[PDB]
């Protein structure tokens, strides 16, 4: 039994918008869970996020996380933007809600139960369950059953 929660995530889209999907493979208790949907009309980026939040919100006690992760888009966030979002009441520069705001506050909602220790590996060299992970996003991005009500093309 690992006294760890390890989660590993990824994301696809075949548009900017087009089908996507993703990936994430969850493991917890002592069991492995796979999580993986195909949404009609979506970005990869709105995928890489909807993958973490997904495996999080699965979570239904607090934890001790390691999350796995080759997007730089969620490594960009987490890293460089969340924080001063969150100071600015989650606007630009120029006083706009942040692109994908909808999924941003979802993940901090998940991120603020846990305390988590995040893996930002090359997509080149991934752990197995990685690499799993993108084929689950690449069938489902091709057998979507989804919408992403959150998606706008304005902001």
């Amino acid at each position: 039994m690992l006294k760890q929660v390890e989660i590993f995530t990824d994301g696809s889209c075949l548009g900017n918008p087009g089908p996507g999907g993703y990936g994430a493979i969850l493991r917890y208790r002592g069991r492995e869970k796979t999580f993986s949907a195909g949404y009609t009309r979506t970005t990869n980026n709105r995928m890489e996020l909807m993958a973490a939040i997904v495996a999080l919100e699965a979570l239904k006690e607090h934890c001790e996380v390691i999350l796995s992760t080759d997007s730089q888009y969620v490594r960009q966030g987490i890293t460089q933007w969340i924080h001063n979002w969150k100071k600015r009441g989650w606007k630009t520069a120029d006083k706009k809600p942040v692109k994908n705001v909808d999924l941003w506050q979802r993940l901090d909602a998940a991120l603020g139960q846990h305390q988590i220790k995040w893996e930002w590996v090359k997509g080149h060299a991934g752990h197995p369950e990685n690499e799993r992970c993108a084929e689950l996003a690449r069938a489902a991005a091709m057998n979507p059953t989804l919408e992403d009500t959150g998606y706008q093309v304005e902001v």
